[PDB]
C-alpha cells in the first residue's frame, strides 16, 4: 500500500494549486516495479496531468513505466448564468465550482484570470463548465510587445527583457525572442509576463 501512499504524496504535490484531494492508484503490475524502496517518479512524456497516465519510475539507472490512475477534485469555471454569443464573460455571469477535474471536458477552464475580457463563441447555460473550444480570450500579450520574461529554478531565477513573437492569451504558450537574438518559449501569467520553468 506505501507504492500508493508515495503516489498519491507525489501527485497532491505536483497538482498544489490546482487541487485540494488527490487520491492515486497504480494500475501496472507491481512486480514491474524497479527494485529501490522509494522510486523516483518522473513525467518525461505529455503534458497530461491527471486520468490514467504513465509514469516514470527512475531505480539509479534502472527505468521503469508506471501505468497509474489519478482522481484529482478541485475549482474549476462554470457558467453562473446563461451568456449570449458575443457577449462579454463576467464575475457575475461565471463562478468558480468545485469538481471531479478527471471527469471534466477538455480544455476546461481553472482560474478565473484566464476568461478577463472573454466572449462566448456559442449560447451557454448555467451549470456548464467554461471550455476553452467554447470562448475566444482576449490575448493578454500582442506580437511585436516588449515582456518581461521571468525563469525560476532550484535556489536559481533570472529576469530578462524580450520581444513577444506572437499573440496569446493568459496560461498560453508564448515565444519570445530575446534581446541576443534567441528565441525562448514560456506561459502568459495575469500580469502579461512570461513564466519559465526551468
Amino acid at each position: 500500500q506505501d507504492i500508493n501512499a508515495q503516489l498519491t504524496t507525489w501527485f497532491s504535490q505536483r497538482l498544489a494549486g490546482f487541487s485540494d484531494e488527490v487520491v492515486v492508484t497504480l494500475r501496472s503490475s507491481p512486480n514491474l516495479l524497479p527494485s529501490c524502496e522509494q522510486p523516483a517518479f518522473s513525467m518525461t512524456g505529455s503534458a497530461k496531468l491527471w486520468g490514467n497516465v504513465n509514469v516514470v519510475a527512475r531505480c539509479a539507472n534502472e527505468k521503469r513505466y508506471l501505468q497509474v490512475n489519478v482522481q484529482a477534485t478541485g475549482n474549476y469555471v462554470a457558467v453562473a448564468a446563461p451568456i449570449a454569443r458575443g457577449g462579454k464573460l463576467t464575475p457575475a455571469n461565471v463562478t468558480l465550482k468545485r469538481g471531479r477535474l478527471d471527469q471534466l471536458p477538455p480544455r476546461t477552464v481553472l482560474d478565473i484570470r484566464q476568461i478577463q475580457d472573454a466572449v462566448s463563441l456559442r449560447d451557454l447555460a448555467p451549470g456548464q463548465p467554461v471550455q476553452l473550444t467554447m470562448i475566444r480570450q482576449a490575448w493578454r500579450v500582442k506580437a511585436g510587445q516588449r515582456v518581461q520574461v521571468i525563469a525560476n529554478g532550484e535556489g536559481f531565477s533570472v529576469n530578462a527583457e524580450g520581444q513577444a513573437m506572437n499573440n496569446a492569451a493568459v496560461a498560453q504558450n508564448a515565444r519570445v525572442r530575446m534581446t541576443s537574438g534567441q528565441i525562448v518559449s514560456g506561459t502568459v501569467d495575469s500580469d502579461g509576463n512570461i513564466l519559465i520553468n526551468l
